[PDB]
Order: structure tokens, then sequence, then C-alpha cells
């Protein structure tokens, strides 16, 4: 029934969380294509540091490549590869 | 190396995602205690519907109870149980 404190505390603490990002936020200069899916799951830092002096920030990043469908209205659809930034490691660091 | 389209498409599609929420957003009337952890992991609907006419919304919800530390500055700390709303099922429904 009840989630124990140690489990809550660990699961909430700053780390990379699977985060759903709109592709246009990552590719805001795209003006020719619609994408499917319109969002992608990326690991990005989040959670809490329990210290107003610290913020959760990435300390290691990398790209992940995904197949995404690009649609040109009434002209066709194609699968292409697009890379997105992910966070591999996060830490609570002084603001 | 490359995440295949079917995998991207399924993982991004509307469903409950573990989401880190500040406890004061859920308990905005709290004026006496600091909480540790300051945020909690809750399943909440998110992701995409790939249709401008649809939005991802919860269709079934429940509470989850977690042990959270409440701190009264310089007067002590105690573990208490606090419930949070989670989303069990999500669907893409007409806006
Ligand atoms: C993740 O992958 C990125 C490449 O991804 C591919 O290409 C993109 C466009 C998509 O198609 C994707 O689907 C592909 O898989 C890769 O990007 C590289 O990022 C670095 C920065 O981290 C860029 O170097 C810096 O460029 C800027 C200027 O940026 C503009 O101009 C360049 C052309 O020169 C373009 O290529 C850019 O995209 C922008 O249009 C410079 O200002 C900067 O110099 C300054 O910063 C460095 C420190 O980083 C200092 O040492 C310098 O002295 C300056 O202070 C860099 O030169 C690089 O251009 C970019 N490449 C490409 C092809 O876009 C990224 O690195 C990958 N990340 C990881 C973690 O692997
Ligand atoms: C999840 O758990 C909730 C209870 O959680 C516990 O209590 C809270 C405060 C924390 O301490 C937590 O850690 C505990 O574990 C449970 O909450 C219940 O929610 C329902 C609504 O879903 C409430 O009923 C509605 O009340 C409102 C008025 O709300 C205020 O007044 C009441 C006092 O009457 C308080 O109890 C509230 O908290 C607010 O201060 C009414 O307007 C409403 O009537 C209208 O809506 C219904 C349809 O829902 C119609 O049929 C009516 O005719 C009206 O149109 C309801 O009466 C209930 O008060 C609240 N209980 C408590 C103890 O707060 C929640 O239901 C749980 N969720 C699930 C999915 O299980």
């Amino acid at each position: 029934e009840v989630v124990k404190f140690m489990d809550v505390y660990q699961r909430s603490y700053c780390h990379p969380i699977e985060t759903l990002v709109d592709i246009f936020q990552e590719y805001p200069d795209e003006i020719e294509y619609i994408f499917k899916p319109s969002c992608v799951p990326l690991m990005r830092c989040g959670g809490c540091c329990n210290d107003e002096g610290l913020e959760c920030v990435p300390t290691e990043e990398s790209n992940i490549t995904m197949q995404i469908m690009r649609i040109k209205p009434h002209q066709g659809q194609h699968i292409g590869e697009m890379s997105f930034l992910q966070h591999n490691k996060c830490e609570c660091r002084p603001k």
C-alpha cells in the first residue's frame, strides 16, 4: 500500500528521467515537414535535490538517433533518422 | 544504435509516465512544513496523440500514499503519510 520513505526519496532524487519532448522544441527551425510521432521519449535530468542551494543538472550528455516519419502534406511520407540530445548523468550542483 | 520507428512511436504515444511533481503543487495550502523529498514520482498522462484534434487525458485515476518527511524548522522532523493523485489509464480523446 504505502511507498516507504527510502523508496520515495531515492526515486525522486535528481537523475535522468524518461521525458516526452515535442520534436519542434528540439528542431524549431523545421518549416517543411510534419513529424510522426510528434514527440519523442528522451532521458533528461529532473527530480529534486532537497537543497535550495543546489540544482539538478546534467554532467554527461550524448545523442540518441531515432527513426522518425517526416510527412510532406499530400506529397509523401518517409522514415528518416534524427538525433536528439539525452542526459546520461545528472548531479546536484551549486546554483 | 538507432531506435526503430515502431519502438519510438509506441513509447511516445499517450500513456501514464513517471513524472516528478513538487509537493507544494499538490499541497499548495501547506504553510507550516517543509517536505523531504520536496518532489514525488507520480504516474501522470503524457506523450502525444499525433492528431491535432485529440488530447491525451486520464480515463482512470487513483491515489497513491507515500511516506514523506515533514520538517518544522528547528522543532523536529517526522515521517507522515500523504496521498497523491496518479493516472492509471490515459486515452487520446477529442478536444
Ligand atoms: C549531437 O549531434 C550533433 C550533430 O547531429 C547531426 O546533425 C544535426 C544537424 C541533425 O541532422 C542530427 O539529426 C545529426 O545526427 C552534434 O552537433 C555539433 O554540435 C557542436 C556543439 O556541441 C557544434 O560545434 C559548435 O558549432 C557552433 C556553431 O554552431 C552553428 O554552426 C555550425 C557550423 O560551424 C553548425 O554545425 C551548427 O549546427 C550551428 O549551425 C560554434 O559556435 C561552436 O564553437 C564554440 O564552442 C566550442 C565548444 O563546443 C568552442 O571550442 C569554440 O571555440 C566556440 O567557443 C562549435 O564549433 C557542431 O557544429 C555540431 N555539428 C553539426 C553537424 O551540427 C553534437 O556535438 C552531438 N552531441 C554530442 C554530445 O555528441
Ligand atoms: C484521493 O484521496 C482523497 C482524500 O485523501 C486524504 O485526504 C487528503 C486531504 C490528504 O490528507 C490525503 O493525504 C488523504 O489520504 C479523496 O478526496 C476526496 O475527494 C472528493 C472529490 O473527488 C471530495 O468530495 C468532493 O468535495 C467537494 C468539496 O471539497 C472540499 O470540501 C470537502 C468537505 O466536504 C473536503 O473534504 C475537500 O477536500 C474540499 O476541502 C464537493 O464540491 C464535491 O461535490 C461535488 O462533486 C461531486 C462529484 O465528485 C458531486 O457528486 C457533488 O454533488 C458536487 O457536484 C465532492 O463532495 C472529498 O471531500 C475528498 N475527501 C477528503 C477527505 O478530502 C479523493 O476522492 C481520492 N481520489 C480517488 C480517485 O480515490
